[PDB]
């Protein structure tokens, strides 16, 4: 299933069907952080299996549904269940469903992750806002762009340098400034590491001597795919370790340590990106 | 369709019959750059979907032919549309042209490109002659000889260090000196992106940091699949665009403003390759 | 075929049939060093082609054989034709062997392989003891294990920070140490070059920079298996080349320089890891 104009015209299609609900803002939020999506008003849940042309997810299972509602007064558009290109999933089976959030109406995406800190003051439990990435696969002939260009969506090469837009970035901080939660907040560049495995240690120690402040497993497609469609981007990342720390200490990163982090701070992202949502223009 | 002895001497076997001419020197050149090819003398025109064992283009689309004549009393083959991995094509797709020009007895391959300008001394307009690479790609297990090797055509292990011909890099030189244009020309370090996003503002910072002068989207492959089989390269970029000023300034780039560089240079471009061909050994 | 618990189970009940052997420790040689798999006392050979569901190497050809017997009285397990990444097996092929080994009891994981040199130290003939890795294939997509996890060999995202055990590192030393050539011996990184092209004079420079000590095309993705399921791993380079310094002189690296190196050091090699096997805890 490529991901074209008429295949992502048919899915939109069941989607506007049943829902009744053209939004204007999309979001995908990062593991365990995605609390707000059943704090959306007036919803209805739409399983992927059940829309035309969705990829399909019964290998790698857990959620996925398409969560469409009202937030602050505002119509959105939710991925509840996010898709990881460590998983096997092709450059068309990413690209359909942002594609599809654009042929709904999307002008908006706000995104959330979980990541490794790299620069030396960041701390388990900072935020950083997205400003720029290092895009490893890209680099390397896996970008989720590789293949034929759909030119009904955008242009056969893409110019990246707005596609974190300043604006979104100083709303999300005033509103931290606003709550006393300003010192959790930096930012700063993204490495995108295909992943599974976590960054190793002397991965880790590169990717400093290179300049990135972050590095995970996610995003960079998704805002690559939506940036070639003319949509505007918020990114936000959760520090979960520092890893050149761990590096220097000869300490270890898990999975179980990571989520619990998540848990210290869904609340407070929840509260957040519900007022990002209120106050965009 | 494996980029096999056999496909390619089939392929071979019907460039000979129609064109009539041996060429000793291939030609690929690069976009808003191949107005030379519409000079050559005594010509033959064959589309690539004509002859056999050709990769499909059909869904990229836009011109594909191979060229064969004459240009200051040599004989030469040129590519008149070039493949590109960010299309998608496979290893074998991209290796079996140059594979068809070496049993057509190509022994010189002269290619053109364009880039993006890292190392600060460079300008949009300025030349380089490249003189070694940065595979990113083959770093990240997409080398263009990934795959069984075809024992007949060249080694398992290749050695790069002679890649780009030091004989070839300074007759270039020294032409464009007898034309006094020699201001123009650099030498440097190539970094290919697979794109077909454009590099990144962290990512540009980050090839600085690498010691890479220019990044763009070819070449190396077909570089590659040439010095296996023993095929010598000169290989020029044109730059259109200082990518590190871009981003410490947060300037945009695009394709527009690329091709009006490319035609500002194509007409010494084509010259100087001219008399490059008349003039080699 | 997957390299799922299923699948690999269905191998290892054919090779318990056929060689009443319960193996400890398994061994991956690398090329021209694997003499050590001639003197193993009791053998079975068993060639991949006739086990079930083992990958198929017909297309790169040369031997391929699992050899299970007594070494300085400890039982073990071998592999005789190692499977590279840049032949073009997939991820399920080179992982299926290596869960094959976890299951037929295999705790421990003794590797060689051959290596260029980056620091500037090092010189041909020199050993490395490898204490970590920069995984560029896993940074750019192309992971050993991207693609649905097998739960039942291990998790989702795995801490590779003690994927060289560090005791098993001290125990090569002090061997090396009681036959007076500790002065060939030191520790390093280990950068993975996808291949099959040698490191480019600009890409080994560029390695310097990252703090990389050797580069090779093996090796990273049995490690990333084997840390996977759990099984302890050390792994050995032999040095054949600086490749810092053939850049700087502008000479050339090539295979029959490299197997030369191999048949200098081979016996010094498997004295080494004969006593090594014989004292393992
Ligand atoms: O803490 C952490 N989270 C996600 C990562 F990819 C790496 N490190
Ligand atoms: O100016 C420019 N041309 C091609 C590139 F790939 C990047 N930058
Ligand atoms: O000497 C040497 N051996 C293997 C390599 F991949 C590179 N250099």
């Amino acid at each position: 299933v490529v991901a074209n104009y008429e295949n992502a015209s048919m899915a939109a299609d069941y989607i506007k069907r049943v829902s009744n609900v053209l939004p204007d803002i999309g979001i995908i939020c990062g593991s365990g952080l995605g609390k707000l999506i059943e704090e959306i008003e007036e919803r209805k849940v739409i399983p992927y299996i059940n829309i035309p042309n969705f990829p399909k997810t019964t290998v790698a299972g857990h959620v996925g549904n398409l969560v469409l509602g009202s937030v602050g007064g505002r119509k959105i558009v939710a991925m509840q269940g996010r898709l990881h290109m460590y998983e096997g999933y092709s450059n068309q089976e990413i690209a359909l469903p942002i594609r599809v959030m654009k042929l709904l109406g999307v002008r908006v995406l706000l995104i959330t992750n979980l990541a490794g800190g790299i620069n030396r003051k960041l701390k388990s439990g900072d935020f950083v806002l997205i400003k720029g990435h290092i895009n490893f696969p890209g680099l390397g002939l896996n970008n989720v762009l590789v293949g034929p260009n759909q030119d009904e969506f955008g242009p056969r090469f893409p110019d990246l340098s707005n596609a974190y837009d300043r604006l979104l970035q100083q709303l999300a901080l005033k509103i931290a400034q606003e709550n006393d939660f300003q010192d959790l907040v930096h930012e700063g560049v993204y490495a995108f590491n295909g992943g599974p495995t976590y960054e190793s240690p002397d991965e880790s120690n590169m990717l400093l001597k290179l300049g990135c402040d972050v590095v995970g497993m996610s995003t960079v497609p998704e805002v690559i795919i939506a940036c070639h469609c003319g949509i505007k981007v918020l990114a936000v990342s959760l520090i979960a370790n520092n890893s050149i720390l761990d590096a220097e200490n000869d300490v270890s990163i898990n999975h179980e340590k990571v989520l619990a982090v998540a848990e210290k701070r869904a609340d407070l992202l929840q509260m957040w990106f519900k007022e990002i949502i209120t106050r965009l223009p």
